[PDB]
């Protein structure tokens, strides 16, 4: 058993409704107002083919920028300097106000919700995961602290060989509804997390999406809110965003915290703006000044042994669901597969959002090109 979870609506039984019960009372009152949470759905546009390039002033310093964005399969690109949008690009077929999947940039948003609860004193990172989710006893998450989950410093037997259906990475997707279920699969994301094991060692960075979903589970047990609602209450609703975000949900309504958020490029930039404003957003403080400082400061360098990161950023690290380059500019970024970045350039008080669809999730080739663009754009913002 995985214990108590937030009801889908007031008074709802555990796990209700399902795809097979949403038309029945009392579920249908909620379901008729939220059917997209149950059944895949398409937008029917209220509005009745060419790329939009407004690269502004940086165009002079980067003459080939649009071509470089095309080459890295850029869907949406936006540069926010201070409070001003100083450059934008959107591919043909993608509107400025269209939403885009964030993949693991979603993790940085989840970490922010955790940080909000730390600021309120409702989560103590020094406490073991099991203080908040006792049901994770007996798993790899029995022993580690919440901070070790935040910094991803837990050794976990988590096969990343996606093509193999036996792999933890594909099983995670199937448990959450991102892929077709196979017989015997865990019923939901919570159950999948409880199946995870490790040798018990901690302290070395291991990037693992399961960690973020454990964070979301902790958020739910602490607040009593669905992660979907907590993500709004503690972050999204304070941003003065143009549009709602969306997040995929599994069969229990649990948001896929590690990777399933979609939003507009301009709205994602508001998250970066909040980080560069010491944790404060238009709707109020989101996280503490200290939390932001710790993110910008980085994690333990010795923990970071991922050569896919350190080959480019030798002094890099990871903390609280953010990648920290440790470069001379102090750049920090949310990163998601296929070319998603929420990139912070504190030196110029700027945020760069790049949302993409590389044909491949993660190769040295694509990262070299993408990081070259982000760094060139960052430097183009320097006073001269």
């Amino acid at each position: 058993s995985t214990g108590q979870h937030p009801a889908r609506y007031p008074g709802a039984a555990a796990g209700e409704p399902t795809l097979d019960s949403w038309q029945e009372p009392p579920h249908n009152r909620w379901a008729f107002a939220h059917l997209g949470e149950m059944v895949p759905s398409a937008a029917v546009s209220r509005r009745p083919g060419h790329a939009l390039a407004r690269l502004g002033a940086i165009a002079a310093q980067l003459p080939d920028l649009e071509q470089r964005l095309e080459q890295t399969y850029t869907d949406a690109f936006l540069v926010l300097r201070g409070t001003e949008v100083v450059a934008e690009y959107y591919r043909a077929g993608f509107a400025p106000d269209d939403r885009h999947l964030l993949m693991s940039v979603s993790k940085s948003l989840c970490g922010t919700v955790v940080g909000a609860l730390v600021d309120e004193g409702r989560i103590d990172p020094a406490q073991p995961v099991t203080e908040y989710v006792p049901e994770l006893a007996g798993s790899v998450y029995d022993g580690p602290s919440v901070l070790q989950v935040l910094d991803m410093q837990i050794s976990i037997d988590y096969n990343e060989d996606y093509v193999d259906p036996a792999s933890e990475v594909q099983t995670h997707d199937r448990s959450a509804g991102w892929r077709t279920r196979r017989h015997g699969d865990p019923a939901d994301t919570y159950e999948f997390l409880t199946t995870l094991r490790g040798d018990g060692s901690t302290g070395e960075f291991q990037y693992c999406s399961a960690n973020t979903d454990v964070l979301a589970w902790i958020v739910e047990r602490v607040t009593g809110l669905r992660y979907v609602e907590a993500l709004s209450t503690y972050l999204w609703a304070k941003l003065d965003a143009d549009r709602d975000a969306t997040i995929t949900v599994d069969t229990t309504g649990f948001g896929f915290a590690n990777g399933g958020v979609s939003c507009t490029a301009r709205d994602l930039a508001r998250v970066g703006r909040m980080m560069l404003d010491g944790g404060v957003a238009p709707g109020g403080r989101v996280v503490s000044e200290d939390w932001v400082r710790r993110v910008l400061a980085g994690g333990s360098h010795e923990a970071m042994t991922d050569k896919g990161f350190t080959n480019t950023f030798p002094d890099g690290s990871y903390t609280r669901q953010w990648w920290c380059t440790g470069n001379e500019r102090g750049n920090v970024s949310g990163i998601g597969i296929h070319g998603q970045n929420l990139w912070l350039d504190p030196l110029t008080d700027s945020v760069i959002v790049k949302l993409s669809s590389w044909p491949d999730p993660d190769t040295e080739h694509w990262h070299r090109l993408q990081n070259g663009i982000l760094l060139d754009v960052s430097r183009a913002l320097d006073a001269v």
